[PDB]
């Protein structure tokens, strides 16, 4: 029953590669995903205004000439005012997006970041779960967002991919509708 | 900062139930990857989904109690895809037997994606356990200006930040 190896893993092989978690890893949290961004204006506007994330915090590194922007689906009225307080909070949020701006890249017409979906491949995308793919995407269209895959294109109806201003892919999906699609 | 106007306070309420569900990474060999993320890092495999017509599988991992996972495929799928902060590891069939194939981690030419990041109670003991389990480090907690902060690598070489949120605070 181990599959032909041009056929992928059986459930058995796969599951048997899984161990229950060591109890010292309880309380571990998947806190952030870092993406490099060419232009923090385009990017902050895309993630806050279009996608509805809240800018939790900005960190500056004047020596090393770069800034970090931390965004998440969080209530602004939860963001601490105090500096240290604010940082501990931000960095204890789950499911956060860290955007790294290297100074000057916005003026560099020669410069662009690679989105991982052409050679050499790796990272693919982040994805947002929404209650209605078609209504969200209709608004995205209204707001000038660029699409990789419209919700109705292809076999997978009801799932979409849009680009952020650096070309990074963002999946848009409805958890109550995925099982129909697959 | 002249990005002063770039931050839309009060997002449109149509986005109020939006949720950052997944980060997707391509993996050469899920036997290694699954072992690493579960046994070393302590995540749980939520769901394995296969696509024969398209020759790939998806492995969703998260920090979730295995006991909360519905057993039924439709209930499971709906549950998995509504969890916050999942890793979606994509396996294109055969890459584990292709001696010439490897994925790129985004941290050298051409750059883009940098890393995912895991918050822990105690960076030092986590990293000592990591050392004991033969985990490869990109940065030990005691190298450079940033002390008490580490980066490790998964089996594909993707970078994973190991931090304590109360120590960046300093
Ligand atoms: C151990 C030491 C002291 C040393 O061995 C040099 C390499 C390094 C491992 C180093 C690295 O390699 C890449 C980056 C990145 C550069 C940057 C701006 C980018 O490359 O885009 C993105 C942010 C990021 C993570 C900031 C921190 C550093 C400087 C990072 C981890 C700090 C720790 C550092
Ligand atoms: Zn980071
Ligand atoms: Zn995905």
């Amino acid at each position: 029953e181990p599959q032909p190896a041009s056929s992928g893993l059986t459930d058995e092989t796969a599951f048997s590669c899984c161990s229950d978690p060591d109890p010292s890893t309880k309380d571990f949290l998947l806190q952030q995903t870092m993406l490099r961004i060419k232009d923090p204006k385009k990017s902050l506007d895309f993630y806050t205004r279009v996608l509805g994330l809240t800018l939790l915090q900005k960190l500056d590194f004047p020596a090393m000439k770069f800034s970090l922007y931390f965004l998440a689906y969080e209530d602004k009225n939860d963001i601490p005012k105090d500096k240290s307080e604010k940082t501990a909070w931000t960095f204890s949020r789950k499911a956060t997006l860290e955007l790294t701006h290297n100074w000057g890249t916005e003026d560099d017409e020669t410069q662009s970041y690679h989105n991982g979906n052409s050679d050499p491949r790796g990272f693919g995308h982040i994805g947002i779960a929404v209650p209605d793919v078609y209504s969200a995407c209709k608004r995205f269209e209204e707001l000038g967002v660029k699409f990789v895959k419209k919700p109705d294109d292809g076999k997978m109806k009801g799932l979409a991919f849009i680009q952020d201003p650096d070309g990074y892919w963002i999946e848009i999906l409805n958890p109550n509708k995925i099982a129909t699609i697959i």
